[PDB]
């Protein structure tokens, strides 16, 4: 229920993404790697995923997690970019679960990226509000897994 | 390698990539598509490693397409913004290698985009000089495969 999840992208939630978003993104490299190490912190589990990342621990130095941190940036990126027409954003949100689905990454699993998400806004500045928002904007990816 | 490779993306070649982008990458649904619809056309061989897209033929109305276009120009969008990093660059083309070499897709079959590259640039007046950038830059994801 893609096209359903995304009914709950209301104007004030896509507002507080939007807003948000033009913080976090500014700097993909550093909160990329910021959401990464700290899903790996509180999650270690999280971490048999990510075998082919090798030695995690090294963070920004190490360049395949670098790689990955940023690139994850600009599927967010993305998705900010679709917000104002659901059409185009369900077909990049599927796009986007078909390798996850591929992973057997289960929509429990991905949701663990909300409590990443709520400290990197945080250490911005940005409150439980926004944090909400972002967990619904997670929730259609969530309805696609 | 594509450590090579990356220095061959002289201060005028990344000039030139960052001009055209300017336009390119303002309609990334559109140019997306026409894009992948000229791929298609001009060499059909490729459309077997589509197979999971369907019809594509149906062009902007296909969802699966429209979605892989879409996201296939944010990889762009994510390469000229790491221009100014060759570190960073070489790391995020390394990462979008991974998934090409899995699904088999060799340097040779790759640099079949440089053909509706070259094409989508034309239609928006920019010449040679700048289809041949864009050719280095596509270069030095061939030397990761
Ligand atoms: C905001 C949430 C997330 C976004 C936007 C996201 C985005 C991406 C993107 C764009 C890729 C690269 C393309 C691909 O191979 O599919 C990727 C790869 C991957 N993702 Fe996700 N992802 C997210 C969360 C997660 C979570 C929570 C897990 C697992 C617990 C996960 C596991 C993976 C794995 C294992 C890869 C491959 C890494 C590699 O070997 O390079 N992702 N993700
Ligand atoms: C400018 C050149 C290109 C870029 C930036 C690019 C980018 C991407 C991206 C971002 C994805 C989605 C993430 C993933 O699954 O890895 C993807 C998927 C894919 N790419 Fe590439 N690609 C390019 C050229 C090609 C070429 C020339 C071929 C084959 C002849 C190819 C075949 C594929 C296939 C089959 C998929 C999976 C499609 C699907 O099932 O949704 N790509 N590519």
């Amino acid at each position: 229920s893609v096209y359903d999840a995304a009914a709950q992208l209301t104007a004030d939630v896509k507002k507080d993404l939007r807003d948000s978003w033009k913080v976090i993104g500014s700097d993909k490299k550093g909160n990329g790697v910021a959401l990464m190490t700290t899903l790996f912190a509180d999650n270690q589990e999280t971490i048999g995923y990510f075998k082919r990342l090798g030695d995690v621990s090294q963070g920004m130095a190490n360049d395949k997690l670098r790689g990955h941190s940023i690139t994850l940036m600009y599927a967010l990126q993305n998705f900010i970019d679709q917000l104002d027409n659901p059409d185009d954003l369900v077909c990049v949100v599927e796009k986007l679960a078909v390798n996850h689905i591929t992973r057997k990454i289960s929509a429990a699993e991905f949701g663990k990226i909300n409590g990443p998400i709520k400290k990197v806004l945080a250490s911005k500045n940005f409150g439980d509000k926004y944090a909400n928002a972002w967990a619904k904007l997670v929730a259609v990816v969530q309805a696609a897994l």
